[PDB]
This record gives C-alpha cells, sequence and structure tokens, in this order.
C-alpha cells in the first residue's frame, strides 16, 4: 500500500516538515519515508500498531542505497486506528527530531549526513490529508 | 516547472485540493500542473504578471498526450507578487472549479474526463507553503 509520492521538497536544516493525516480503522501501520529517493532515506518513520511482529511500537530506520539500516524502536504510540494524526518532522544535519500528536518528541540521527530533504512518501493505512512546509 | 512535484495522488471528484504558496517578489509568473503525469495535464493553472506577452492574466490550459490544448484566460487577477495566495480546486468528471482569493472562482473544463487527478507539480516564482487533500 503505497499513497503519495512528492519530490524537489528541498527542505532544508531548520525548517519543519507538518504532516497531517488519517490513520484507517482497520490500521495495521503507516509510514513515512524521507529522504533524497527511495532507495536513500534518512528516516522511514514506521507506526505498527500491529505489523512485521511489533505491537504499538514505532520503529524507525534509514535506507542506504537499498540498505536498511539498524532500527529503532519506541515505545510511545500516541495513534488510535481511525483517527486523524498530525506529526512533525524538524529536519538537522546532526539528526532528526520528531513531534507526535501528544507533543512527545524523541529524536532519530542522520545517518546519510543529508544536508536536504527532496523525497517524501507515504504508505500503509494511512491517508496523507495536509503536508505543511514551515 | 520543477518545483515540487508531487504523484501517486487519487484525488477522486468530491476532495478539495487546498494549495497555499508564497508568489516571489520579482514574480513573473507561476503555475499548478494537475493531471496524470507531465503530458497529460486536465489543468494547467498559469497566472502571469508579465510573461509570455501577457500582463497579470491567468492562462489556463490542458495537455493531452503532450500536446497543449486551446487556451482559456481569465477576467481577474487576485495575485499580488511577494504575497502569499491559495487556491481551492473541486474535482468534478466535467469540470475543475478553481476558487481564488478575494471571492473568485471560475470554472475550467476537465478536457480529459479525468477521473482522478494522479499528478500535481508546481513552478515559477511559486513556493508551495502547504498542500490539503479533503
Ligand atoms: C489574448 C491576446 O491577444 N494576447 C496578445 C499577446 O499574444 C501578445 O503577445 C505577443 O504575441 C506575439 C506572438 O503571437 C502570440 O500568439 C500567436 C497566436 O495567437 C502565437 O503564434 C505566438 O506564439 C504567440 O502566442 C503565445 O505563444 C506562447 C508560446 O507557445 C504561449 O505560451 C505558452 O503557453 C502554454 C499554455 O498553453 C504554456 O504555459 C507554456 O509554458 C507557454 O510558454 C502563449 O500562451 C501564447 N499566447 C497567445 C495569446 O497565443 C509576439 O510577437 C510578441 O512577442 C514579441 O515581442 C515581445 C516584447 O513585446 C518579445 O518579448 C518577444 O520575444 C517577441 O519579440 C519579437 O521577436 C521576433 C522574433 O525574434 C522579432 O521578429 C523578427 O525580427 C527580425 C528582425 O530583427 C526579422 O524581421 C525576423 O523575420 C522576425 O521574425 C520581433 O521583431 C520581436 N519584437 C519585439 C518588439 O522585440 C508577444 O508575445 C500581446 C503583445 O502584443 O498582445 C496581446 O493582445
Amino acid at each position: 500500500a503505497c499513497g503519495l509520492v512528492a519530490s524537489n521538497l528541498n527542505l532544508k536544516p531548520g525548517e519543519c516538515l507538518r504532516v497531517r493525516g488519517e490513520v484507517a480503522a482497520d490500521a495495521k501501520s503507516f509510514l513515512l519515508n524521507l529522504g533524497k529517493d527511495d532507495n536513500n532515506l534518512c528516516l522511514h518513520f514506521n507506526p505498527r500498531f500491529n505489523a512485521h511482529g511489533d505491537v504499538n511500537t514505532i520503529v524507525c530506520n534509514s535506507k542506504d542505497a537499498g540498505a536498511w539500516g539498524a532500527e529503532q524502536r519506541e515505545s510511545a504510540f500516541p495513534f488510535q486506528p481511525g483517527s486523524v494524526v498530525e506529526v512533525c518532522i524538524s529536519f538537522n544535519q546532526t539528526d532528526l527530531t520528531i513531534k507526535l500528536p501528544d507533543g512527545y518528541e524523541f529524536k532519530f540521527p542522520n545517518r546519510l549526513n543529508l544536508e536536504a530533504i527532496n523525497y517524501l512518501s507515504a504508505g500503509g493505512d494511512f491517508k496523507i490529508k495536509c503536508v505543511a512546509f514551515e
């Protein structure tokens, strides 16, 4: 299940990517990919309601030239199926900072050392309703 | 025009595409492209401040299999350079409603009889700040 694919983003460090969308009722999981292209992502944000063995766990990873990196799992899961959830990702060369709906923040290392995000992609059981550049 | 490019969308009749952006200070024109891909556009929204022999005129057109169609010029030009504009677009199989700021809104025929818009792209002296699928 793949949703929108966005290119020519040119989100530079300091800028904030605000993505709001609707989680499906039968939501197994959903994801957001940020990087330069599909085979090179600095952030594979993947909330797992019940998927790939994870129950209510956020799986984050990088992808370098097609190879997934080491996964980082977050136990904070403020998501409910069928709800409209907003997420906010601030870019930075050192790392990425994610703002969940409740105001919970956590970092993810910027492994590819990307100085600019140009690719965005959505997937899973989610419907992007808004993308805001700040 | 090459700015933001969002594909694999599935904007169907009933939803509203809301785009908000910043028009440059030295703005000659900007554009929003809607269709299946770059060679099949149901709408080419090209507000022109001073470009292609057009002074403050909105040029709309379609592109079928790479070939441009007949151009439609509008009566109102509710834009100023160095300002933030927001256009709303209602999708219908026979027409497209483009609701602009200041209460102006026109209709452009859906010459391709498109039942879903899978491609959006921006260009010109426009800076996408927000895009919504409501
Ligand atoms: C609604 C209406 O009536 N509007 C008109 C405007 O159209 C008009 O603009 C002038 O248009 C003249 C050309 O005619 C246009 O229309 C016909 C058909 O109607 C077309 O055949 C022609 O191509 C023009 O149409 C426009 O084409 C472009 C490109 O396809 C369209 O843009 C595209 O649109 C699609 C969307 O569908 C998409 O968005 C694309 O991205 C976009 O690019 C556009 O929409 C379309 N418009 C229309 C209404 O169809 C031009 O002659 C005139 O331009 C001259 O003058 C300006 C400055 O004022 C110059 O910037 C420009 O370069 C050009 O200069 C002239 O160049 C020629 C060639 O170099 C010179 O002649 C040469 O001179 C030599 C000697 O030195 C030799 O003699 C040689 O033989 C000779 O060829 C010429 O001297 C130059 N003139 C000058 C002054 O330098 C302008 O665009 C305006 C203004 O009149 O009036 C409105 O009423």
